[PDB]
C-alpha cells in the first residue's frame, strides 16, 4: 500500500472499454484524494507511462510502455510461458495438454506436455495442423473469431478425418454458439478416433483470439470424475496463460 | 520521486540485457541494494517485473504487454506500420523499420524483411539507434527542439564504426540538409556497409515522434535504387503519419 503500489493501481483502471479516464473519475474509481491522483499521474506522465489528452484533464496510457513490451516479448515468448502451464495442467489432469496457435489462416499445435501418471497417453507432434471443425481447439478458436472468418471456414467443404467428424455447417454453428456461451469446447473423436478433448481459447493483449489451450484424453479414461475435474483445471490454466502474455478477454467470453 | 525512481530501474533492461540480478542492478542504478530490492518488489507485486524461472535474477513482467495494447488501441502506430513496412520492403527489396521516441531515446520497434534477396540488413526490436549515427536518428533530430538537439550534441558522440560522424558541426550541417529535403541518408555510421534512408513521422500536434527507414547493404545501393528508394519511402512515411491522425509542420517539404 506504498506510493509506488498506489500509482501502479491507477493503471489497472484502464482497459479496452476505458482508454481515457478523467481526474475526477480516477478519484472515484481509486478511492484516493484528487490531489493524490494528480500527483501520482504527473509522476507516471514524466516517466512516459501516462499522458494528458488535449481536451480537458483526461489521461490515457503513454508511449514508453511500447519499448518495455518489446523486451518482455523477447524475454518470454508465448511458447516459453506455456511450458509451466502445460506441465502443471498435465499433472493435475493426468492427460496430454497442448497449446495451438493461429499461424495465418490455420491452427497449429506448437507446444505440448505429457503427464507422468498414465503409461497410455494421447501422443502428439509439434507443428500438427488442427481442423477448425474437428477439434475442441479449432471450435474454441472459431467461436471467438470474426463472423467473416467463420463464414469462410464453413463455406469451404469440411473434411471428415474420422467417421465421427462433424460435416454439417449448421451443426458446427450450433456448437460454436454453445462454446461462445460457456467459454469451453469439447470434441469426441472428430480429429482422432477414441480421443476426448477439452479446450479453452487464449486471448492476446488486443483481446483477439490467438489460439487454444487443450487437454486430450483417451475416451476410455473420460470418467465422471475426470469430466468434472478437467473443465475447472483447464479454465484456470487458460486464464493463467492469458496473464503470462498480458492478454485480455473480450466481453463475449464468460469469467 | 519514488514512482520515477522505480520506473528508472526498468530502463536498464534492453535486448542485450533481458535478465538482471539485484547486485548488477544496484551497480547500474547507483541506489542502495535495499532501495533497489524494495522498488523491484513493489514492481513485482504489480506484475511489471518478475523473478527469472530458475535464476535469482529479474526480468520484465507481463503488465507492460497489457499497457502497450491499450496504448496501441489509443495510438495504433505499430499496428498501422505492419502493412506499410511489408509493402515498402517488397517495393525496395530491402529491410524497413519504424523507430519511435521512447523518452530521450530512439528505439526500433517494428520492422519487415523483403523476400527478394537472401542477404539483408537484420534487426531486433527495441534496438536503440544513435541520433548522430543513423538516418532515423538524423531525421528525428532535424525536426526536434533546438534545446533537444543542443543536449544531444553537447554530450560527446560515440563512434560505433570507423565511419560514424562524431563532429557536432558536421551533424548540425546534416540536420539542416534533412530539414530542407525532408529525408535523411547515412552510410555505415551505426553498422558498417549499411546505407539507410529515413523520413520523420509526425503526431497530431505536428511534433516528430519517430522515423520510418529503409536499411540496405551498400553493395546493393545502385543508381536505380538511389532513385527508387526516396519516392517510395516518402510516400510510405506520409501514409503512416496521416493514419495516426498526424500532421506535418510547415518546415517539412511535401
Amino acid at each position: 500500500m506504498g506510493t509506488v503500489s498506489k500509482a501502479l493501481t491507477l493503471l489497472t483502471y484502464f482497459n479496452h472499454g476505458r482508454l481515457e479516464i478523467g481526474l475526477s473519475d480516477l478519484t472515484r474509481l481509486s478511492g484516493m484524494n484528487k490531489a493524490t491522483v494528480y500527483r501520482l499521474m504527473s509522476e507516471l506522465q514524466e516517466a512516459g507511462f501516462v499522458e494528458q489528452v488535449e481536451g480537458a484533464r483526461s489521461y490515457r496510457l503513454g508511449p514508453q510502455v511500447l519499448r518495455l513490451a518489446a523486451l518482455r516479448e523477447a524475454s518470454v515468448p508465448i511458447l516459453s510461458a506455456s511450458r509451466r502451464v502445460l506441465r502443471e495442467l498435465s499433472e493435475d489432469t493426468g492427460e496430454t495438454t497442448h497449446l495451438s496457435l493461429l499461424q495465418g489462416e490455420q491452427l497449429a499445435s506448437l507446444s505440448h506436455a505429457y503427464s507422468s501418471r498414465n503409461a497410455t497417453k494421447v501422443m502428439m507432434e509439434d507443428a500438427e495442423v488442427l481442423t477448425f471443425h474437428g477439434t475442441a481447439s479449432g471450435l474454441a478458436v472459431l467461436a471467438y473469431s470474426e463472423p467473416s472468418f467463420v463464414d469462410a471456414v464453413l463455406a469451404a467443404p469440411l473434411t471428415a478425418r474420422t467417421p465421427q467428424t462433424q460435416t454439417d455447417p449448421a451443426a458446427i454453428r450450433a456448437e460454436i454458439a454453445e462454446v461462445r456461451r460457456t467459454g469451453l469446447a469439447q470434441s469426441i473423436g472428430g480429429f482422432e478416433a477414441e480421443v476426448h478433448s477439452h479446450a479453452v481459447p487464449i486471448f492476446g493483449p488486443d483481446r483477439a483470439v490467438l489460439g487454444a489451450l487443450a487437454v486430450a484424453a483417451p475416451t476410455s479414461r473420460m470418467t465422471p470424475d475426470q469430466k468434472r475435474t478437467i473443465p475447472p483445471a483447464l479454465r484456470a490454466a487458460g486464464l493463467s496463460l492469458t496473464e503470462r502474455i498480458g492478454g485480455a478477454c473480450p466481453p463475449e467470453f464468460p469469467t
